[PDB]
C-alpha cells in the first residue's frame, strides 16, 4: 500500500559553493526542497535535519588519513597542502571550497540517519536528495564527489541486513560503489550508464565482481540519447530478474538525474517521467528503500526530477502546472513540471538494448 516516507533536508546545504564556473549547484538541493514544499508534499512526510557525520562515521569505509586531510584542507592554507590535495585528487574537478566538510557531513549525514531509520523499521522509505555521491574513494575525491554517502549507508543497512541491492541510475557509472562492495556477495550492484569515452572510464558489461563477489556487480552500458522507451523495457525487466535472484532485504537506488534529457553533462534522452518509472519499479517490490540524489547539472530540471521523485514515493498526484515558489523564473518559458524530450539521436539500437540485456541475464543465472 502506501508507504511511510521521512525526507532529510539541511537549509544550509544550497550555500555551499564549488566556484565560478563548476557544474555541480548544491543549490538545485534548496530549488527541489522549495518546489516540494511549495506542492504541500510536507503535509505527507517527515522531515528530518540530518546530523553532520563524524570523521569517525565516515572511517566506517574512508581512511583515516584522507578523512584528516578533508577536515583540515581550507582555501587560505591550500599552499601548504599541494602534495597532499594530488595524492588525495583534490583540485580542478573536487576543489577545495570554504566549509568543504561540513558539506561531505550533512550529504553523508542524511544518506546514514536514512539507514538508520530503515534499519529501526520506522519508515519504508528514507529520501535525501543531498546525497548520492558515487564517484568517492576509499582515499580519494573523484568526480565532482568526496565522501561516498551510499557506501557508508549500506555499511550501515548491512547491520541489520544479509543482502543489499544497490541501483544507480546517474548517467556516470556507479565505480566509488562498485569498487567498494567489488568481491562480497552481500551488496549487489547495479549500474545503468553512458559507456565509452566517459567519465569515470569503468563500467564495461564484462566487469561482473571479484571472488565471493563474482556475478554480484552488474554494468548495463549505454551510448548517447537514450530514450524513455528504450529505458523502461529494460530497466524493469533487469531489476525484475535480479530481485527473483538475489532476494534483497534493502535497497538504495542512487538517482542521480544526469541522465535527463538537457543536462549539461550528460548525453542522455529521458525525461521526468521516465526517470521516476525507475523510482515506480523499486517501489513495487516493497522492501525498505533509500532514496538519493547524485548528478544533475541543468538545475531546473534536477528540481522538477526529485520533486515528482518524492511525490512518486509518496503515491501523490501533483499537477503540472507549477506552483508559484522561489526560484519560480528559473522554470520558465513553461513553468511545468514535466519536460520534453530533444530530438536527439538515439545511438542504442533496440537491438543492441535486447542484446546487453541477454548478456545480463546470462550472468544472473550464475547466481
Ligand atoms: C560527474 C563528474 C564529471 C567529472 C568530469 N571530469 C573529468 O572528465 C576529468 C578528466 N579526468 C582526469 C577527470 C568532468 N566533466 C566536466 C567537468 C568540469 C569540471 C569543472 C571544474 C571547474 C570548473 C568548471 C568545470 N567544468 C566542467 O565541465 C564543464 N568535469
Ligand atoms: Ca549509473
Ligand atoms: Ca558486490
Ligand atoms: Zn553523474
Amino acid at each position: 500500500g502506501k508507504k511511510k516516507v521521512c525526507y532529510y533536508y539541511d537549509g544550509d546545504i544550497g550555500n555551499y559553493y564549488y566556484g565560478q564556473g563548476h557544474p555541480m549547484k548544491p543549490h538545485r538541493i534548496r530549488m527541489t526542497h522549495n518546489l516540494l514544499l511549495n506542492y504541500g508534499l510536507y503535509r505527507k512526510m517527515e522531515i528530518y535535519r540530518p546530523h553532520k557525520a563524524t570523521a569517525e562515521e565516515m572511517t566506517k569505509y574512508h581512511s583515516d588519513e584522507y578523512i584528516k586531510f578533508l577536515r583540515s584542507i581550507r582555501p587560505d592554507n591550500m599552499s601548504e597542502y599541494s602534495k597532499q590535495m594530488q595524492r588525495f585528487n583534490v583540485g580542478e574537478d573536487c576543489p577545495v571550497f570554504d566549509g568543504l566538510f561540513e558539506f561531505c557531513q550533512l550529504s553523508t549525514g542524511g544518506s546514514v540517519a536514512g539507514a538508520v531509520k530503515l534499519n529501526r523499521q520506522q519508515t519504508d522509505m528514507a529520501v535525501n536528495w543531498a546525497g548520492g555521491l558515487h564517484h568517492a574513494k576509499k582515499s580519494e575525491a573523484s568526480g565532482f564527489c568526496y565522501v561516498n554517502d551510499i557506501v557508508l549507508a549500506i555499511l550501515e543497512l548491512l547491520k541489520y541486513h544479509q543482502r543489499v541491492l544497490y541501483i544507480d541510475i546517474d548517467i556516470h557509472h556507479g565505480d566509488g560503489v562498485e569498487e567498494a562492495f567489488y568481491t562480497t556477495d552481500r551488496v549487489m550492484t547495479v549500474s545503468f550508464h553512458k559507456y565509452g569515452e566517459y567519465f569515470p572510464g569503468t563500467g564495461d558489461l564484462r566487469d561482473i565482481g571479484a571472488g565471493k563477489g563474482k556475478y554480484y556487480a552488474v554494468n548495463f552500458p549505454m551510448r548517447d540519447g537514450i530514450d524513455d522507451e528504450s529505458y523502461g523495457q529494460i530497466f524493469k525487466p533487469i531489476i525484475s530478474k535480479v530481485m527473483e535472484m538475489y532476494q534483497p532485504s534493502a535497497v538504495v537506488l542512487q538517482c542521480g538525474a544526469d541522465s535527463l534529457s538537457g543536462d549539461r553533462l550528460g548525453c542522455f534522452n529521458l525525461t521526468v517521467k521516465g526517470h521516476a518509472k525507475c523510482v515506480e519499479v523499486v517501489k513495487t517490490f516493497n522492501l525498505p528503500l533509500l532514496m538519493l540524489g547524485g548528478g544533475g547539472y541543468t538545475i531546473r530540471n534536477v528540481a522538477r526530477c526529485w520533486t515528482y521523485e518524492t511525490a512518486v514515493a509518496l503515491d501523490c498526484e501533483i499537477p503540472n502546472e507549477l506552483p508559484y515558489n522561489d526560484y519560480f523564473e528559473y522554470f520558465g518559458p513553461d513553468f511545468k513540471l514535466h519536460i520534453s524530450p530533444s530530438n536527439m539521436t538515439n545511438q542504442n539500437t533496440p537491438e543492441y538494448m535486447e542484446k546487453i540485456k541477454q548478456r545480463l541475464f546470462e550472468n544472473l543465472r550464475m547466481l
